[PDB]
């Protein structure tokens, strides 16, 4: 029915959500089946492989212009009737149509407030939009990502933003940033079979090394930028240090912590996902905000197929490591979290904890029931990955399902790319 | 068809055909996911009955690779006789323990699997009484705790009929702590469990008005008015919490009781509602140090703890309360294993749920898992379970909610 209802069984607080109604695309579950906790639960989208014919692409782009004009109370004025007719011809003339520089925000904007696994919309109107549809080359996709880098780090009071690039045409010609983050440390193979370095980017630095890129073999490399303009082959650009902002870990406690030698970048930046408004499609959309210290401190640095330095955090901390049932791993990991944040604090770096960010999200989806009618919400991403049930996120129910403008996961370039 | 999960840390990839089997919701739709839902959204006439009967009857034949025998086409004949003329039927002894340790290999939410088909099934529908239930409990409660080494039991009381007669056991653990809201507010004891002491002291339990009092059973017996018992405190087994470097620890005067056993659920076999069912295993670490102690709403004792450990509790991003959780739960680790009585940790538990998880997409096709539930509630990516990808789906013979009994019993007396 018209509602269904979720509730905090910490508060008691019930919330009501009509906006699932508007739900375009399948989540991957059914009435037998729950895929809630599978990382890619379905390929169904919106228009077919390539280039649509009109009766595809069309009835997409009515859809959101309609949504656009009705969000700023017009529907039916003169020029939402005449923004679909000119929509209509330039799908005529050149099987695409060109967003305007509003629509085009609001579009960006809107994917961010949809993006059911972010724990962070409570910012979503607060986003900055570069409009980078005027590019052609790989030297000016690096000349807009470095002003990107540059406004959204602003010295460490970290500004998020988008910087969008020309849109999918034949499917021969796309945009594509092949770095999944814009600011990655490298991963390398050693001849024991151990890795130094970011076990996660040994491929991708592998291709790199492969693409004439000389490594400088240490354990916190940045990685070239590896861009891709209007299909042809990618190419190389080392990102300005002066630009990659970085924060050294050290610890209130233990001064043995800095000696570690370990640091991390200040500017998460998702760079491989797709961007798809009114049935257009953005391969190369590069967007940034700011760190959830778990995700540095729990993901990056304690994952086993990553950094996996409990080992040595728990050595320095002389914990029994015979056993599980002491709680090694538990008990230093609590300690990098609080190195993390309390090193990009002491810098004036920008940084939420667990705790802040998702009391934020519970806030957030109080605003977006109230206003909106609702707020698709994945539970298994939102969690924070340390600490789950003493955060108020644990205890609330959240109903998830997927509304266009959004972002979703494309296909690594590297699998699909005819070299020249 | 087939379906795939991945496991992201390893790069396993396991097959499922098990889903294929499924029979009631999810509560999904193919365009919402209710995955993080706690409960989504009277009894059967002799046409339900029929199918969901042969269903069970089928799965139990195969099991045994009797399939097709005169002996499967003959009970297929004699339970169709039986709800033909009763409009119910009886479980045979082996029935009965099979669909038990089905109802627990099938339960989603449960981390603790790999032990399904060791367990002890006490068979109690012979019973008529509140005393008799009360003598049936006791006797579980002996036999499960086992002087510390704990086993894993269900005793199954007498199935609905016409749901005007249902067992039930009101408590919604066998062994569980008073709690007591003060008129200034505050609580004692449990804070979980005020409205069901509540309950207890209405019926005429006199409270000791203590932080740590066992509640009393409320059994009720073929539909009449529940009647209490008072569980012989020799009988209830229980840990006194300290912790290995803290010495201070003890003072906090905390303990806990040995034996979880879950005692409001429903036990559904073939169609047939077992509505008094109560089972226990042993705890892993976490339901105590996690939940029980450090839940808002139950005994919340991260204040205290982290106050004696002298952290910085002004602002958050000093993560005392992490960092007192974790003790806490050292603390609990520490105590159970000093006295000898089973626990698990929820390292050593994700890790066996992976191999049981494998083993039985192996020998079954699969195994129906509820991520939201398996992951531990603290230090979720740092144990295995997090990166695997689970499907979710609901077998039958099952575990399932049903309401509390003080919400629909209508009573009898004055
Ligand atoms: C401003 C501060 C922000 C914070 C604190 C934040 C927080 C997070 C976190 C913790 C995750 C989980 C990531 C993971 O565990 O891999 C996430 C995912 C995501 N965020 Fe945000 N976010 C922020 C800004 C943004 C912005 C500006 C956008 C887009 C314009 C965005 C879009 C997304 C998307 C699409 C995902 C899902 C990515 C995936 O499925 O791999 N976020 N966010
Ligand atoms: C033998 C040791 C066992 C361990 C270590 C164990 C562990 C767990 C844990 C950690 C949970 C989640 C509870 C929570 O966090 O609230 C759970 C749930 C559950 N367990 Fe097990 N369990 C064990 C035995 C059993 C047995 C013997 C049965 C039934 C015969 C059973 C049936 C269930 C069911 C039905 C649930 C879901 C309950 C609900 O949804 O409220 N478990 N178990
Ligand atoms: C709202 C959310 O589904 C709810 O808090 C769940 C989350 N996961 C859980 N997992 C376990 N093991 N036990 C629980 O009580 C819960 N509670
Ligand atoms: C299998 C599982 O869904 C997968 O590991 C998910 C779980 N939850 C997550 N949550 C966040 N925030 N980020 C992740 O990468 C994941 N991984
Ligand atoms: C914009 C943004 C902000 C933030 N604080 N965090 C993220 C996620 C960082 C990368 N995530 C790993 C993945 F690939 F899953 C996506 C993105
Ligand atoms: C048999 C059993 C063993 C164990 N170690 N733990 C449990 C769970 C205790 C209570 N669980 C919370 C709930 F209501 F979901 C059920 C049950
Ligand atoms: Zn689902």
């Amino acid at each position: 029915p018209r509602f269904l209802k979720v509730k905090n069984w910490e508060t008691e607080v019930v919330l009501t959500d009509t906006l699932h109604l508007k739900s375009t695309l399948e989540t991957g579950c059914t009435e037998y089946i729950c895929m809630g906790s599978i990382m890619h639960p379905s390929q169904h989208a919106r228009r077919p492989e390539d280039v649509a014919t009109k009766d595809q692409l069309f009835p997409l782009a009515k859809e959101f212009i309609d949504q656009y004009y009705s969000s700023i109370k017009r529907f039916g004025s003169k020029a939402h009737m005449e923004r679909l007719e000119e929509v209509n011809k330039e799908i005529d003339t050149t099987s695409t149509y060109q967003l305007k520089d509003t629509e085009l925000i609001y579009g960006a904007k809107h994917a961010w407030r949809n993006a059911s696994r972010c724990v962070g919309r409570i910012q979503w109107s607060k986003l900055q939009v570069f409009d980078a549809r005027d590019c052609t080359t790989a030297h000016g996709m690096f000349n807009y990502i470095c002003n990107h880098v540059k406004y959204a780090t602003n010295k460490g009071n970290l500004r998020s933003a988008i910087t969008i690039f020309p849109q999918r045409t034949d499917g021969k010609h796309d945009f594509r940033v092949w770095n999944s983050q814009l600011i990655r440390y490298a991963g390398y193979k050693q001849p024991d079979g151990s890795t130094l370095g970011d076990p996660a980017n040994v491929q991708f630095t592998e291709i790199c090394i492969q693409q004439g890129w000389k490594p400088p073999r240490g354990r916190f490399d940045v990685l070239p930028l590896l861009l891709q303009a209007n299909g042809n082959d990618p190419e190389l650009f080392q990102i300005p240090p002066e630009l990659v902002l970085e924060v050294p870990i050290r610890h209130p406690k233990f001064e043995w912590f800095k000696d570690l030698g370990l640091k991390w970048y200040g500017l998460p930046a998702v760079s491989n996902m797709l961007l798809e408004i009114g049935g257009l499609e953005f391969s190369a959309c590069p967007f940034s905000g700011w760190y959830m210290g778990t995700e540095i401190g729990v993901r990056d640095y304690c994952d086993n197929s990553r950094y996996n330095i409990l080992e040595e955090v728990a050595k320095k901390m002389n914990l029994d490591m015979r056993k599980t049932s002491s709680l090694w791993k538990d008990q230093a990991l609590v300690e990098i979290n609080i190195a993390v944040l309390y090193s990009f604090q002491s810098d004036k770096v920008t940084i939420v904890d667990h705790h802040s960010a998702t009391e934020s999200f519970i806030k957030h989806m109080e605003n977006e029931y109230r206003c909106r009618g609702g707020c698709p919400a994945d539970w298994v991403w939102i969690v924070p990955p340390m600490s789950g049930s003493i955060t108020p996120v644990f205890h609330q129910e959240m109903l998830n399902y997927r509304l266009t403008p959004s972002f979703e996961y494309q296909p690594d370039p590297w699998n699909t790319h005819v070299w020249k």
